[PDB]
């Protein structure tokens, strides 16, 4: 893949979105690829942390759109697959939010264990109501969990962003680096520099044991959300509203 | 009913408490009526949102109190009935908090999906400990969910209000309109004006699909809370403490 | 026990850590004793509230460390026993945080229903990753519940404190008394003075009824966390990492 | 109570229905009394087994029937109370079926851990459909559990007995003593004689440990059945059908 | 529909398979139609029982088989739809087994509340292993429930029939009419004649109340089985094994 | 291991107890070894069925018994380990019962998916009450599931065998080969001969898909039983009763 790279640095398996010119819009095969990198990280016994980093001004603008139009099966398969990979991952998922994330890629940011922001202009947008669709990527559970149920209805029902202030107010962001949006690259490096200091001394397998115990609180609910979100959407696709809306 | 009106405006089924002289105190039949308006809204295929609006300085002061005194069966039936109607409603419930809500009507404000406040003097009071009673209207689940479990014990155990600051700190309020308490009517209009702009463009059935998926996270827990709250209270009624306290 | 006292004052069963010289470090038998005081409080029909108070500058520095080294069975038995006593207690648990709590005693502070702080220097530290161990004392459930899941991963994975600001931001603390750390004794008295005013008027059995309904939301999850935390740790003990680390 | 006696013989707390002239029909206070004997047995640390024995040709013909007619609250309270006592009992419940059981007393026979029959004419009848009522005494769970779900619908829907053949076919009866119905007294003695031989040698607290682990499989489902059976019946009582039918 | 008729006789909504020449093989639209008859029966407030009757020597031989071959979506939609209709039906489902049932129609016989057999040659066959498929029509739950888990593995793993003896041994059949297979018509009439006698006297809404309480024991498990059976099969379809096998 | 062999024959991974002189009594390391053979079978993508075969007149007489006596930790570790391996195994487990099984090895026979008996003298004995112990090897769930809850209390409470008649009455045995106990070897061969015929034609991965869906009905309950059985036993070991009894 040309749009996504990865490397391993000690106990950190680093994944990087490197298509800043297209706002790291991602296609179905890019979400499959992302899911296969998480499988590589999950099987590497040296890796303890999987860091998701991007580039440019946006973290990701979400799904890139260009009865064979029954092409929506490959769209739903790709969503379920990469959502499932984020849900079951056993290594510590850390998102470096270098800017806004929209759609499915905003959903994956909400499934990460720890999130860091470049600055206070980041936001998460879930435009399901404007696309004639419903929750996806496990957001049925992840948004009420991490932002509270009333805030969640305000954002989702009226297609409004989860902004920085709301993020800080719910503790979704562990640390804001307060750095210019023109350099994601320095933000990417300074997070890894800070991660290298905080793991010194620690017994890393302990991080994995805690995560495993922590993930069991909601693992059923996340897995069921992945399934009922798909099921419930089929009828939106059969009606055809998403198909108009997905064109302007 | 003279104390409660309703009208439909496009996709908004609007319910309005219009007894500002008695602080919109409500009797058992007023809670039944409220429950029957939610059934009318829930069956109207044009309605997508049910807005609960009040009048005057208070949203509601709660239950209006004036072996035939086994009149507590009609009090518990009315609580279960209207709590159940709020729990199962499939349209987006939006509360316009024009002032304080106390008791059962404070419980229904906590069951709404979205809440807006007129100003920073609003509060929610659950005086169960001062009435020799226990949680009701599904507050066993709704308060820890939307305010956090420690805050919940502080308010409930010592009969203390959930004030505006606590509300904003937990994101219970989506927007404070910062308007004088002498005009609920202008606050009621400006919320509907803002709701008319935010639904433009959206696919409304999408709002319902998300809600249905969202409500399933806690539907069992809310339904069981409605039942065990009643069960567990019976013995408080059999002792007689509420009966003294319900008189001064 | 010389390090822990208790007394009863009306409806308040008061437990007090009185070993400020050793930062109220506690041994296995001190955690057993704590668990037996909660059984005495839980069976006293006059008691409605169990207040946990300490002394000096620290609330508690946690476990005091000085194939017979299979002495870890008595360490795991003591943790399960006192965690279980906090989990099932039916009286209102109120912690007077007079300073930092670390380890197992930080875990018990997170199981209390209501927490008050002496001042803004208090913190909670869970150094499991630095000891080659995993979550304990029901923290698998209590930390994500009361601080949110992302904040929880940041603190636990990197051995970082849950500080005052994070505490206030999640509403973990009901009231900060803003008093010097040199006098826990005046902080202990002023909390009890304020508790004596807030219970006046109330029907105390109502406090117990609400708690019982409130505790049922998570009782299964807390009991299972107590068990799987032990189970999952055994292999950390069998490896031997904790044994080195527990020495410097 | 004149209709019910009890005695203790080593580790056996023996309860005996001794009103053969009225077919051991039982009134509300007799079901309360039965429930209080199970509390005495449950608290006696010497008792390991609670044997329920009757007299005459019937084990029990069920409830004995002779807005004050809101006397149905004391009928529902008595059912919930004695059902709950059978559900939570921690000692081995053994029923000596000396003949047919009908109604609520047939429900309690289905909640016993072990059942012995005098002869092949015993039967269990649940006439809920002929009384304009619904399942009670936890039969919603106990009948499908111990007789299978299709057999259960055939018996309940059409008011038909669970006969001996059906009982043996599902293993509801551990042993048929094949003795005449004219002597329950010899059947009562020969069961106790056989119980005295089978406990010799055994570690009795082991019987209690197994039961505790065994009861946890369905304890939630039994407790919820006790509650939803009552809830769901209220509307049958409010209609009035049971009231006619309860008279001929 | 030419292959399926229905009529209403007092409280019995009678559905009849009338294509004995093709062994009542059913196509996708015939399963949809069956599902729509259950919706008509479920909404008719006069109906209390829905009787499923067939004709000829077989109850049904199952699915009738004659990238457009992505025709398997309409095959999976039809299975989920009619399985769901049987799962949620609120009226008493009674199957008149006039002979063998195979496949999806054998699955629907296992979802009926009560089953009657014409004679001892009836059998139920689930040939999933011989078709390169997996459980369907909720058989994941219904077979272990009504036949026991070991018997279930023997039949399913090796493509072997659930025969009459196994049926009687688990109480799946309420009554065998012992009548020749050459006249389903007289068997159909004699069941309805016997149903007309057994409902006399009873309070029919009581049948519905019991069913509602009874169905709640497993409703979650049946609904989840309907979903995970589909999900898990997709990959069998993507491999292509069913497609060969579905041809000979 | 000298007492246990294994071989692979097409899709059958065959495990064989070959110590007929000691009635295939098994030690802790033999249960570990059994657990490691199930891991080898579970990872072999060619294997679809794991057949457990024994030798001589007994299938197995159970645990072979010959503060270092804190040797009970290695006894509880071995039980949990091999129980867990049987619980999670994904290949079809088939037990060839060549005679009686007692203790932990009787527990593993109850965890097999399919059971065949040599003749009608086989039995399963769970002597927990005679050893001052409680249920183990997941029998808390497996016995009530496969034999019914009343039968289960009769056998367990009074230390009585689950005999052949009870086995056939609950369908625990798929087929009795009716062969002399002097030749387990011919019974072992004739089962494999019959297994080779029944798999011909079938799509074997289908067997695995069904099993996976089937095992999910009770997987939580089996895993929790494995844990709470151990937990609850510790106090029986701390008392010391098992230690006397384990000697005569």
């Amino acid at each position: 893949n040309e749009k996504i790279s990865y490397r391993i640095e000690g106990p950190f398996f680093i994944i990087h979105l490197i298509n800043p010119d297209n706002l790291n819009a991602l296609e179905g095969e890019d979400y499959i690829y992302l899911g296969e990198l998480l499988e590589l990280a999950d099987r590497n016994r040296d890796v303890y942390f999987t860091i998701i980093q991007s580039s440019g001004r946006f973290f990701s603008s979400g799904a890139d759109f260009k009865e064979t139009s029954k092409w929506v099966s490959n769209f739903v398969a790709r969503n379920v697959y990469v959502t499932d990979a984020f849900i079951k991952h056993s290594k510590v998922l850390i998102c470096c939010l270098n800017g806004p994330a929209i759609g499915l890629s905003a959903a994956l940011v909400a499934l990460c264990d720890i999130v860091y922001s470049i600055n206070d202009k980041v936001y998460l947008l879930y435009p399901f109501a404007n696309l004639g669709l419903i929750t996806e990527g496990g957001t049925t559970v992840s948004l009420p969990l991490k932002f509270g149920t009333n805030t969640t209805y305000e954002c989702l029902m009226f297609n409004k962003p989860f902004k920085y202030d709301i993020m800080c107010e719910n503790g979704f962001i562990s640390k804001n680096f307060n750095m210019p949006s023109s350099n994601a690259e320095a933000f990417n490096a300074k997070v890894l520099e800070e991660l290298r200091e905080k793991v010194k001394g620690l017994y890393l397998p302990s991080c994995l044991g805690m995560k495993k115990l922590l993930k069991s609180n909601h693992i059923d609910a996340f897995n069921k959300a992945n399934s009922v979100e798909v099921n419930e959407s089929l009828k939106y696709w059969v009606d055809g509203e998403p198909l108009k809306r997905f064109r302007q």
